[PDB]
């Protein structure tokens, strides 16, 4: 039954499912094999460390920009089956759901609990029950009993601690496993108890509160796209052919000359040859058209947009500055940037192309660019969602009008907490209009 399967998930607290729903997370129930689902060679590992081909298993959390939890409809009276579904849901929270997937495993509460489990005693003989219950094979071979876990060990072995979180989650919510968690790993039972009783709601309420002040899609494309297309549909339907053509052209070969023109003259009696004059006049007509287009479009809400950049963001004098070496962000160099640039401004003479989602493209994001600009655009700024008209699909472009001034507000170092960071830290710089 699909209901029997639905009922099973609906047992999980509302707050966990709201957190997933907020990032466009979706839950699918299916009578077909998982690999025949439209959302989806691969192998999975169950809560007890058994490997199965994906096509043979009955539950899978698909991660990434559009998270999905795919569940094969089974009876689910069996607790051995039910617990795997809560386990994958646990992974979808700790791995795929902001803010837990960036912040929770580095939390003191998680690290305190996990250490307390790695230190249980039966001079008392060492007790391995907690380890046996919750830690995977590769973790136990890399972490011995009584060995201290720190932020560093967690960051190098992320999927191993995601599993420990997910399995704690699963044993806690599955009623016939809860008592074994309590008995054999009390510190981690208590950790999950506090999340279930208040802290999931506390995290969820803080997310709803932030959503009241500012619209931020992060790296989640499902909700971003729908909002871009619908909120700028009317504007786009009122573009002329010329306006639409030059918007498209700006995402292609017409970009460099327009940007060079605007940067050169910041937004006499000699004459120019025929060809240089014709080319200059075409460019001017392009700018007239982009200007006219974007003047018709006002952003209706405070909105966050994103832009990946190199150290050349901060001028020619930051050429070979090497902010990042071997994926570690240089803490001393970031303090020099903060000192020189925080609360300072710059004028953006060209239009400002940004992304409605953080890092929509892997070749043009974290491994190539050590700086993310997180840019707050207040309501009333002129700009528009142009992704549909781009020559480079999949980029979720928000085109902001030229000639605004931007301020540097905050400089934060970000640890690799997602497989999609590729192991490399980065500097996040907040800017505002």
């Amino acid at each position: 039954n699909s209901k029997k399967t639905q009922e099973l998930v609906e047992k999980l607290p509302h707050e966990v499912l709201e957190l997933y729903k907020n990032v466009g997370g979706e839950i699918y129930i299916t009578d077909k094999r998982l690999t025949q689902h439209e959302e989806l060679d691969m192998f999975i590992v169950s809560s007890e460390g058994k490997s199965f081909p994906l096509r043979e298993h009955f539950v899978f959390a698909k991660g990434g920009k559009e998270p999905s939890l795919i569940i094969h409809a089974e009876d689910y009276a069996s607790h051995l089956s039910s617990v795997e579904v809560y386990y994958e849901l646990g992974k979808a929270i700790i791995r795929d759901t902001f803010p837990l997937n960036q912040k929770e495993l580095g939390n003191p509460k998680f690290i305190n609990a996990i250490n307390e489990v790695n230190q249980q005693k039966e001079n008392a003989k060492a007790d391995e029950d907690g380890r046996d219950l919750l830690f995977g094979k590769e973790l136990k071979k890399n972490l011995e009993h009584g060995q201290l876990v720190d932020l560093d060990l967690i960051s190098g072995n992320l999927s191993e601690f995601q599993h420990v979180f997910a399995k704690s989650f699963a044993l806690y919510y599955e009623p016939h496993y809860k008592e074994a968690l309590k008995s054999y790993a009390p510190a981690l039972f208590n950790y999950m108890l506090e999340l279930d009783q208040m802290r999931f709601k506390e995290i969820s309420d803080d997310v709803k509160e932030k959503n009241k002040n500012v619209l931020d899609f992060k790296w989640y494309t499902r909700k971003a796209e729908s909002w871009g297309v619908q909120t700028f549909k009317n504007w786009k339907e009122n573009l002329t052919i010329s306006e639409k053509d030059i918007i498209t052209g700006y995402t292609g070969s017409k970009y460099d000359p327009i940007n060079e023109y605007l940067r050169k003259y910041d937004g006499i009696g000699g004459d120019l040859d025929k060809k240089s004059k014709k080319a200059l006049e075409k460019i001017e007509n392009q700018i007239k058209n982009l200007d006219a287009a974007l003047q018709k479009s006002k952003i209706t809400e405070n909105l966050i947009v994103y832009r990946r950049v190199s150290e050349l963001q901060f001028g020619k004098k930051y050429e070979d500055y090497n902010l990042r070496q071997n994926g570690i962000i240089n803490e001393e160099k970031v303090m020099e940037l903060e000192s020189n640039f925080k609360g300072q401004t710059f004028i953006q003479h060209n239009y400002m192309s940004t992304s409605l989602v953080q890092d929509p493209h892997q070749s043009y994001s974290n491994d190539r660019y050590p700086i993310l600009l997180e840019i707050t655009i207040p309501e009333g700024v002129h700009g528009a969602y142009i992704a549909d008209m781009s020559e480079y699909p999949g980029q979720y472009e928000m085109l902001i009008n030229r000639g605004y001034t931007f301020k540097y507000d905050k400089f934060s170092i970000v640890k690799p907490t997602r497989e999609e960071d590729k192991g490399k830290e980065y500097l996040k710089v907040n800017l505002s209009i």
